[PDB]
């Protein structure tokens, strides 16, 4: 078991527009797009990419600007679908094979090859990559071993090395990393201790450090971080308090101040943020209202403003964004979304 | 002849710190570094990377976070020097051969291979690239032909294709582009007309469009841009007025509003900026004071604030940055810098 997942995958397109991806009642992937690269842009309305999926669908942008979506299929293999040219039409769904037991997780190597991570049937971490920059065909699968109990998350260190985080068998945060950029050589798994009750979330700070956020045993928001740029060792676990009922989401303001979001016990959206600068201390928690039925999803738009998505009481996706004064009122983007997360 | 050049090359390191590179009286490359990734950080003071150079030295950051500096040597070959690991020590200077007659210009392909452009002895555009991501050895040289009369500038389109701009024999802005990302296949040269009297400057907008700035025949600041994301055709040339005595410099605010900087006729620093948003109209010109003896160099720091560098009356580098209210007073970073630009 883990805290309630995010309901969509969001990305900033090559032309600065937000685009969201989720799963409908029919089990198809659906997406909604800003028309314009500005806060409060009108949206396309939902449109189907078809397929039948049994995980959260996860969008990542290739280094040539083409979006690509990954999802577990009905046969448990990894499936994907991609734009044929940047912000143009999409391929058919195509299988990358294997058998997976988590949502896929994706990052670009420094050489432009996408690399995908997901839990296997043996509960270990497996991975597969593009054989050349932003293109098929793909390598064969291999395992990075471990035994994990949450969806994995990947990021890149400030020196190019990929690094994966997941909950272990003891409910601690564990991790593993490339020993060189683009490499097929990885470290051993290592533990960062704690006890966590959500999927870990990872982000890179302005100063080139991986920082991880997760829900603890007391249902407060905890985090932990690399102490120096791309370098071990890590800090201790520190709490950011609150009581939260969903997974957390994290984004950088336009000044690189980190801001965390989560569903509270009153089932409203709550957030806490670094004050002053990106090395500053965190605010106390404060409410953005709404009643919501998924973890929030946060992203920075092309006006440098944070925008947050969450499923509503009507199962539609709803949206609120930063203004000069405070935040916008909640507005509805329609649709009816389900949580297809492979691990719940 | 062209407007007075920028005196330094600036970059944002992998850990969010500004770092500047210039040329001293001895013809060595010297650099100065922020200690901390914040506006108003103290600086290292100047420190020598040695070498003897006969162009402006140009720093670019590899996709593994390692800085690499390019400069024409005393034998007219292209020379370079690189960090052996991210923000660690530097290699020795090493020659990439050839004979060049401009400052080098650099960009990363979507596959992580750096590619360098520079004018040849035949006055054509030549280029050379890393054979693999963020690493030597390098390809052999080849020409993209043309005949050009300014330092070239390269950027990347929002679909991964590199594109180079330079002044032609008729003093118009001309350009050429990859037909596919990472490719060795390029278009023919094409003209964007106008008459320009500075090196062209190029930047990508929040909405994935290349936008070019240059000084015109009337010594006003002009610009021109792609009309749709990564797509021809371009707009017409439009003027931003002012009277300017150096090359322009351009940077994005943390909200992606573009901001242009130049030396005025009173030899102070002047700037004009998009108002409201990144699709908004440009302000009237306004003074940041100082008396300065080089074009300004502008960059956004890790607090999302613009910082501007320019050589002073004492030949030292001076620095002013955005605040809440207005801008900081000019402060001195010491040193004695010369303009080693291969084209003046
Ligand atoms: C290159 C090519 O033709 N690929 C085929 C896929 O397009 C096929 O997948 C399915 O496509 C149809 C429309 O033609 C529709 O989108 C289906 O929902 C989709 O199949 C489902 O969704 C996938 C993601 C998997 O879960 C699959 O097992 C589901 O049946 C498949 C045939 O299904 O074959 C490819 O060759
Ligand atoms: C630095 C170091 O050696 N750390 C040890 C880890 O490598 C160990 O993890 C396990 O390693 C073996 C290979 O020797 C294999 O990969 C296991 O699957 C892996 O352990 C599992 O996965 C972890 C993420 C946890 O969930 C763990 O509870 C699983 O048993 C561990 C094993 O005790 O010790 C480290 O000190
Ligand atoms: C554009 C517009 O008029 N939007 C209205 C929303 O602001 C309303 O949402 C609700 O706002 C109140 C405070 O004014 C409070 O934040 C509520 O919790 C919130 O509504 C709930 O949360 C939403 C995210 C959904 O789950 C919704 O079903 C809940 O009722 C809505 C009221 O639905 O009206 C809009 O017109
Ligand atoms: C791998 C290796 O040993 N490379 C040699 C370079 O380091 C040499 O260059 C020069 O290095 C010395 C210190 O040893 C000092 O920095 C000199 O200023 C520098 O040479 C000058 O600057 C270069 C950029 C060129 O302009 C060069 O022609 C100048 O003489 C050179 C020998 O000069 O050989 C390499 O093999
Ligand atoms: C679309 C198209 O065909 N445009 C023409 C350009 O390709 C031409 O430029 C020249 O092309 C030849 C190869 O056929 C060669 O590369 C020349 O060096 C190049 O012209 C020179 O470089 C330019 C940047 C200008 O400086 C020009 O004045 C030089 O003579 C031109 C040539 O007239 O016409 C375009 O229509
Ligand atoms: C930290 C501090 O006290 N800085 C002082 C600077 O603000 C001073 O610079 C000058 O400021 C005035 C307005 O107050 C005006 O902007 C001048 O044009 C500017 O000084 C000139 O421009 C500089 C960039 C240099 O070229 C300098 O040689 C010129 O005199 C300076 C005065 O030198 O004092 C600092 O202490
Ligand atoms: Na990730
Ligand atoms: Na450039």
């Amino acid at each position: 078991t883990i805290a309630l997942s995010e309901i969509v995958s969001v990305v900033n397109t090559s032309d600065g527009r937000l685009e969201v991806f989720g799963v409908g009642t029919d089990k198809a992937v659906w997406h909604n797009r800003q028309m314009a690269p500005h806060t409060g842009s009108p949206w396309s309305g939902w449109s189907s990419l078809k397929g039948q999926v049994t995980s959260k669908p996860v969008v990542y942008i290739n280094t040539d600007g083409r979006l690509e979506v990954f999802a577990r299929g009905t046969d448990n293999a990894l499936w994907h679908i991609w734009q044929t040219a940047t912000n143009a039409g999409w391929s058919n769904w195509q299988s990358l094979g294997g058998v997976i037991t988590s949502n896929p997780a994706i990052y670009a190597n420094t050489d432009g090859r996408l690399e995908v991570f997901a839990r296997g049937a043996d509960n270990a971490l497996w991975h597969i990559s593009q054989t050349t920059a932003h293109s098929g065909p793909w390598s064969s699968w291999a395992s990075l071993n471990g035994v994990i109990t949450s969806n994995p998350t990947v990021h890149i260190n400030s020196d190019g090395r990929l690094e994966v985080f997941a909950r272990g068998t003891d409910n601690a945060l564990w991790h593993i990393w490339q020993t060189a950029p683009d490499s097929n050589l990885w470290s051993s798994w290592e533990s960062l201790n704690g006890i966590i009750t959500s999927d870990p979330v990872v982000i890179d700070t302005a100063d080139g450090r991986l920082e991880v956020f997760a829900r603890g045993a007391d249902n407060a928001l905890w985090h932990i971080w690399q102490t120096i740029s791309h370098s071990g060792p890590w800090s201790g676990w520190q709490s950011l308090n609150g009581v939260i009922t969903s997974a957390p989401a994290v984004a950088k303001n336009c000044d690189n101040r980190l801001e965390a979001f989560a569903r509270g016990t009153d089932n409203a959206l709550w957030h806490t943020w670094q004050t002053v600068s990106h090395s500053g201390p965190w605010s106390s928690w404060q409410s953005l209202n709404g009643v919501i039925t998924s973890a929030p999803t946060a992203v920075r738009d092309a006006d440098g403003r944070l925008e947050v998505f969450a499923r509503g009481t009507d199962n539609a996706l709803w949206l609120t964004w930063q203004t000069a004064s405070s935040w916008s009122p909640w507005i509805s983007l329609g649709g009816v979304l389900i949580d297809a997360s492979a691990i719940k």
